[PDB]
């Protein structure tokens, strides 16, 4: 059932669809191009925020640390940071801005805190993710060039990591709860995975988009009366200038939710 | 007269299978674009803005009001309580209930705001106090969402709601602290990305409140900060002839796109 339906959706879309579900009720999975690399775009901000949360487990006041926001720091999408130019934001405020508003200046401050993109990758390796790689800062990490492994992961790897971060023990108890709180407060997600799910289900997610019409969402889902799901939906298209297709992610989620 | 924008909205409506209401205020020149601007629509969850604003108004003469605890009982839970259900047999403050009502559209939270205002008529009284003669709240959650065609209960017009949202968020209907809090809450909405937001350029900032109900009723009210220009207020209301009709957030996105293209 599910494989035929996801293949049909992909064919209709004209693009390349990646799906990984983990149903924590029974540890069953639904994979479609689960081992192909896709450009993460803004979904990478989850790994950067989680890496700073892990640092805060041993640097106990780190999330309170002021960070200078200079005019020269502003990049291409700064809905929160532009308010604080020529002042400071804390690492907690930058983490919330990066996750809930997808602020690219905030993401660059998280990356800088970790010593550069390699510090985000190092955290991925530390929690057993051998697939994830962050190579570039914002905004060049979103070029989404076909065949380019930079700033990519696989749906399988990202679903497994998102499970460990939000439902497992990659982070300390307080830090896991803080990541889940941030994801549940996302502002950008209503057109993506959660548009394909019953309204009664609770979703925390991080969206992204980029060149090649790249349209992404990674979610942790609490269905009414049953154990949580983790769902990654990645999508990218042949034309550099392609339009976003959040409806394709919604459709993938709806197929997944039918099929259990 | 019918403008280019009104003709495009008419063509969208004709293809939609329902009835579309739009009101734009461009605060660059205070001009209005209306489509069925003086027709009534069921507000559904967009009514939560007036309830939260009424409690913010109360807080202007009670510095501690937003810290006041409210008991959440098992009997209080209604049909959509993602925040309140975590606090059953405990308390939430009026700030927590305001944030839950606006940013998660918690119906139990809305009922606590309504009760703090003395019932639905307390919300209407606040609307009258800030110059809105059109708004009416008649019922609590969840019955205020029945959205029956021709029913005046729990309705407003696009024109009235755009003017009210402007006065609340950009004007002086609230104190400056309270106006800033309302804008912060709306900008942190979780439910908006498929609605007005989906029709606007990505660089534009939005705070909004969505709603849906029966008759495929699909609503959004937004304050918009365009890249390089004064803010807009936009109301998009949509309702359909059949009780069981599907939501059409795409129609609100399409209306917003026509408005943005027409500026
Ligand atoms: C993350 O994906 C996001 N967008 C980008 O990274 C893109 C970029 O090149 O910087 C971008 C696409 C359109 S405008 C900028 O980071 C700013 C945010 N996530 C997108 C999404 O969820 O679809 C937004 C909300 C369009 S911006
Ligand atoms: C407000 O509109 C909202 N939903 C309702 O009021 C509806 C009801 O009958 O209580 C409802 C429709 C589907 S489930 C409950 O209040 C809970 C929220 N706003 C809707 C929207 O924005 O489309 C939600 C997010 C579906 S729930």
């Amino acid at each position: 059932a599910v494989q035929q339906k996801l293949a049909a959706l992909e064919k209709s879309s004209g693009g390349r669809l990646g799906v990984a579900l983990i149903d924590t009720a029974d540890n069953t999975q639904v994979l479609y191009r689960g081992d192909e690399r896709f450009p993460m775009c803004s979904t990478s901000k989850v790994m950067a925020a989680a890496a700073v949360l892990k640092q805060s487990e041993t640097q106990k006041q780190l999330l309170n640390q002021p960070v200078e926001i200079k005019p020269a720091d502003l990049v291409n999408y700064n809905p929160i940071a532009e308010k604080h130019v020529n002042g400071t934001m804390t690492l907690a405020e930058l983490s919330a801005a990066a996750l809930q508003y997808s602020d690219n200046t905030a993401m660059n401050k998280l990356i800088a805190q970790l010593g550069g993109p390699g510090g985000v990758t190092a955290f991925a390796r530390a929690i057993g993710d051998e697939t994830f790689r962050l190579d570039r800062t914002e905004p060049t990490l979103n070029t989404a060039i076909p065949g380019d492994p930079r700033d990519t992961t696989t749906p399988r790897a990202m679903a497994q990591t998102l499970r460990q971060l939000t439902l497992g023990h990659a982070l300390g108890e307080t830090q896991r709860a803080q990541l889940v709180t941030w994801l549940k407060g996302n502002t950008t997600g209503a057109a993506s995975i959660r548009a394909g799910l019953p309204t009664s289900w609770t979703v925390g997610d991080k969206t992204g988009s980029g060149d090649y019409g790249t349209t992404n969402d990674i979610a942790v889902i609490w269905p009414q009366g049953r154990a949580p799901l983790v769902l990654v939906t990645y999508f990218t298209q042949p034309q550099q200038n392609a339009e976003s297709r959040r409806d394709v992610l919604a459709s993938a989620a709806r197929i997944i939710a039918e099929g259990l």
